[PDB]
Formats: structure tokens, C-alpha cells, sequence
């Protein structure tokens, strides 16, 4: 039951900040523009201790798949090869991106109805809710 609150199809409804986000972790213009466009939904699953979210998008569709603490290399949708470690805090996924001497933090949380993502690259955090399909 690790995660059961998460899972589901969820619906993206309102960005902060991503723009600044996304130009703080190194992210090119085209690519900001179209991937700031972006209306994806996360779809979270679980099966035995492996936790597998998607992101499907006019932009990309991806895919991971992890246990735990446990870390993996990753392709992210703006095509960086990063290193991530994926734990559980106080029921909160946190999500460590590696990659070039560069971290970034995925913060994923449940508040009311909401699945609320919070991304930060040293001193930016952007701020995306979604909600149930
Ligand atoms: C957590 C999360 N991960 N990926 C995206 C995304 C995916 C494709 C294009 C733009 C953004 N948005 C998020 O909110």
C-alpha cells in the first residue's frame, strides 16, 4: 500500500514557473516553449515494489520504473541522461535528478484532491497541480 494515495491517471491544471525552472536546469528555448505547452498526464502505478510513473504528452511520452531508494539512470523529456534516486519522505516522493555536476529536486505530494508537483533547481521552484482524470 506504498504509494496508494498516488496512484491513478492524473490530469495536469495549473504551472508555475516552469519557464524559470526549465531555463534554470538548462533546458533550450524551442524546447521550453513546446514543453511549456505541455497539458501531460501522470499515470502512477504500482506492482510489488516497483513504482512505474508515465508522462503522456503532445510533447513525449516516458516512462519509469524504480523501487525505492534505489537508483537508475533516466532519460529525461528534455534529454538529459540523469542519474535519480526516488524515495519516500514523510509521504512525499522525492525525486533526485544527477546529472553534469547538477541536482535537481521532484517533489511529488498529496493535498486535498490534488497531486501537487513542486520542482526546484537551486534557488527556482515551479509549482504543478494535477488532478484526477
Ligand atoms: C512532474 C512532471 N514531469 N514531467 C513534466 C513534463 C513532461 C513533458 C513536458 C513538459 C513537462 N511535467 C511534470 O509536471
Amino acid at each position: 500500500h506504498m504509494c496508494d494515495a498516488f496512484v491513478g491517471t492524473w490530469k495536469l491544471v495549473s504551472s508555475e514557473n516552469f519557464d524559470d525552472y526549465m531555463k534554470e536546469v538548462g533546458v533550450g528555448f524551442a524546447t521550453r516553449k513546446v514543453a511549456g505547452m505541455a497539458k501531460p498526464n501522470m499515470i502512477i502505478s504500482v506492482n510489488g515494489d516497483v513504482i512505474t510513473i508515465k508522462s503522456e504528452s503532445t510533447f513525449k511520452n516516458t516512462e519509469i520504473s524504480f523501487i525505492l531508494g534505489q537508483e537508475f539512470d533516466e532519460v529525461t523529456a528534455d534529454d538529459r541522461k540523469v542519474k535519480s534516486t526516488i524515495t519516500l519522505d514523510g509521504g512525499v516522493l522525492v525525486h533526485v535528478q544527477k546529472w553534469d555536476g547538477k541536482s535537481t529536486t521532484i517533489k511529488r505530494k498529496r493535498e486535498d484532491d490534488k497531486l501537487v508537483v513542486e520542482c526546484v533547481m537551486k534557488g527556482v521552484t515551479s509549482t504543478r497541480v494535477y488532478e484526477r482524470a
